[PDB]
């Protein structure tokens, strides 16, 4: 297991524009296109992102490419973020994948706001961080995915994904 296979399990793959859990237009492997209600603003962003007229549909290779960019951007955002970087540096390889997953799902800004959990993770208080991470809208809204991520942080193994 690795970050790519982990996120592929959590996000799935769709080749036609769809709405995410929040009702936003997405395509491929959890690639947010726009928060706007307009399917046309979605198709526009989509064609901008692919560099071709897609009519709302893309190929597998195209989805994977967006995915490669997105993971990369997620890592780079963590490394550039003054609050995230120290946490990431302090973690083992598995736990690092758990943080990247949160960042990809909710953005740097959102994760960065989990102040107390971040501090518990840095301190390696696994059980306590897991309890604190659960008191969040995130956990309440996508409980199955949240539990998997949280188990990854508590355990340091890929068990939740096997
Ligand atoms: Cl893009
Ligand atoms: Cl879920």
């Amino acid at each position: 297991m690795n970050i790519f296979e982990m996120l592929r399990i959590d996000e799935g793959l769709r080749l036609k524009i769809y709405k995410d859990t929040e009702g936003y237009y997405t395509i491929g492997i959890g690639h947010l296109l726009t928060k706007s209600p307009s399917l046309n603003a979605a198709k526009s962003e989509l064609d901008k992102a692919i560099g071709r007229n897609t009519n709302g549909v893309i190929a597998k290779d195209e989805a994977e490419k967006l995915f490669n960019q997105d993971v990369d951007a997620a890592v780079r955002g963590i490394l550039r973020n003054a609050k995230l970087k120290p946490v990431y540096d302090s973690l083992d390889a598995v736990r690092r994948a758990a943080l990247i997953n949160m960042v990809f799902q909710m953005g740097e800004t959102g994760v960065a706001g989990f102040t107390n959990s971040l501090r518990m993770l840095q301190q390696k208080r696994w059980d306590e961080a897991a309890v604190n991470l659960a008191k969040s809208r995130w956990y309440n809204q996508t409980p199955n995915r949240a539990k998997r991520v949280i188990t990854t942080f508590r355990t340091g193994t890929w068990d939740a994904y096997k």
